[PDB]
């Protein structure tokens, strides 16, 4: 709940005028549905995997996948952290093929 | 065919080494340490009121600037070679682009591909089309056909970024 | 044949690397910054009456002259290699020149090519003839024949520029 | 007539001593025969094509073609602006082949 | 065959780049201008009794020594490449040497070539034999045979220079 | 198989260029000549009591340190390339190591090779085993078998050096 | 006997404190058994061969073979000086294969 | 005799210390045997031919042939000046084939 609290603190500082804001607001809502989908995942070990994700990808690509797929995002990062070898190969590779594995993760559901 | 002919002519232009001046990577020489600011009487007052340490560390600064500018020019050569190699791989994937255009003319044979391709070129930037033909070579013709059948979808695609387009397209492809 | 023999002998002379001293590109070393003008008492009076900044910026000037003269000599090597490559491409297009002279002797067979070619060589500078044989290899013989049939046109061509002359060459060719 | 006026103003400033002048004078006369050849063309839509020409080629090559061919220059630029795809390909290419199309434009006349 | 095997093994040793330390061309760095001799009080007395011109021209001397030593090392690289190319052409002509030894074993078939070749190797320096096999490949076997038939002529050839010996070789060849 | 799988996986790790930081050869920059010790008043008293020769030879020392540090870094690159080439040749001889492990599994087929190989790995350092498999590839399995049949000989081999431990290996091989 | 005298002089200087000493002492004893094996060889022409050996190999490898094989060392160097072509090829080659010929020299005895 | 006098003057200046000298001395002796061979030729018209030779070849190649063939040099240059067409063709050609005609001149004698 602490990460939600700090994200909400940053966003309320943004809306208070402590200055590009519209997408951040959509990221607030997409994070709400993100943790909804995290409950939908219901494998309580995903916290270390998502910690590893934020520490290994830049915030930009994580934000992109966070906003793209509101209903499957938690499972997407959980299973790409399950196979982080492909995560680093896609750190070397262009994001199009990583996007393809994201789409196949959509394919299973 | 004429569009393919100009594409392949650009290809042999690239393969020989016709590299535009804009593509010439100019070395980013780091600034040299200043002369007056360091080795003036104020610098002497820093270093116990003597010209000695000023000349010492300025000779050292000369040397370090020499090595960092040398590394800058050697880099300039290095990413010039890297740019040459990325022209080579571009050229390769454009060879498969020309070959898949041959393949589309060989296999598709159903639609009015010429004018729909013209409309798609006129609509989207060439980079998006290049990515489409690189990742979806054989279906690119049918994809342009279905996009031409949907001009409303076409100017969504115009209004929005190339990568996204990828999927939704990829998607659209797997919807069909 | 003897003219072709001397042309091809010049060719093997070029291919081995017989490069005349006039073709040796001497490096254009930029002038070094002056010694007395910068680092004298007048320079000291510029820089708050001290030998300090004078020695500082003169060491800096030494360093920058070292790098610019180094870049000058490295360039001299670079355009020496460029000149070698342009000798190679010349040599190539002169190989097609000798081969098209073979082709003219093989195909034309109609005119008195030797003396008309001699007259054309005696009239125009060799550069114009080289450009003519490079761009219009097979028709060059008939072109010299028709020019010899028109001495008045011949000394117009003599009086006027090479690029300019060819037009004549070319629109005369498409008149025939 | 405005472009003629500004060219003549620049050239009379040059001849007044406001400083390479001999070729500029020959360019004055070659521009006179240029607009003579423009009347010889007599397709009144060439103004936008020649505007595009000056804005896409450097002044040097336009000057070269202007001085080379006094009697056909207007038609030369009109028809190379008709096909400006070859104009940009020759911006990429050496000027020798562009010169070849100039010569073929001479060939039609 | 074993002599041919060791010759060709030396060949693949050369082709990979096994270059002996004696063949490493050390750069000939020109001497730097002297420090005390130029920029002492005697030099000052030359230049109107002041340290000024001494430091000026010594910085200039530093710069010119930097460029001449740089040209020296760049040359060292240049004739190192030239030496590599002359190893390549040596290697080529030794490839024809091995191939003509094959040809001699194929064609001659008449004499006791092995021991006469051994005697010729034991007599003359290897450079003379290399030149003989380079210019007269096919007849070299019969030439060694006729020289072995003439030991008195053999030790004239030993006593006298390689170029001269050759004519001998050659006008003996055209005597036969 | 799993040991062979990890060996070959290390192989493809090496072939791509995964080079550990310990294998990064740091350049050995020679020390720069000292500043105070040379160009102080004691140095002036050496050179006839003047700052002149001190600045002269210190500029010279700057230049020579620049060239020796430059040669040091160019060397660092040179033995980095040499280290890359020795990784390539290791990789080659480890490719024959994996291939001879295939060959042993194909041909030997008699002994319990897995656990005897495990014991031999646990006993001797990996370098000795690497040399054994490099020089005696096919017999290495039977050699480990006979060593496992002789634990007393095994811990002699442990107690004593690899070149000799090997002797042991080889004259044991020719005893059998 | 002169080489024994100079080796013993160097070693007694070492033991006197004129400075890595333990292996030198073992080299004293291994040289004693070396010349024992030299008598075992009993072909009195080996002196020039061993002179050539010391002048063509570094002292390190000669010392290594001297210490490795106390009972066969004299014959080893006598027969590698008999074939010094292999000696120089092993100067070019790694010492492992030279060691293999040393082992085969052990094989004959 | 004047050319001998000037050559000897240059060589005695060289030996006096007015400075690569050993080959010049051998050239003195080879010139002595050169004019011995010139007497052996005994066709008194060779002076203009050798004047033409020195004025058409560089001194280096003339010196090389002078030193190579002490006994036949005069006839060599006399007959290559007889056919100076081959002399200029070999000015264009590499010296190896000129050397071949020198060898055939040796073949006649």
């Amino acid at each position: 709940r602490k990460r939600q609290r700090e994200l909400e603190q940053q966003m309320e500082a943004v809306k208070r005028g402590e200055l590009f804001t519209q997408q951040s607001a959509q990221y607030v809502e997409a994070a709400r549905k993100h943790y909804d989908a995290a409950e939908k995942l219901n494998i309580p070990d995903y916290q270390e995997k998502e910690d590893a994700f934020m520490q290994l990808v830049p915030p930009a690509v994580g934000a992109d996948i966070m906003r793209l797929f509101p209903e499957k995002s938690a499972a997407l990062m959980y299973h790409l952290g399950a196979n982080p070898e492909k995560a680093r190969q896609l750190l070397a590779m262009d994001g199009q093929s990583a996007l393809i594995e994201l789409t196949r993760l959509s394919e299973r559901l």
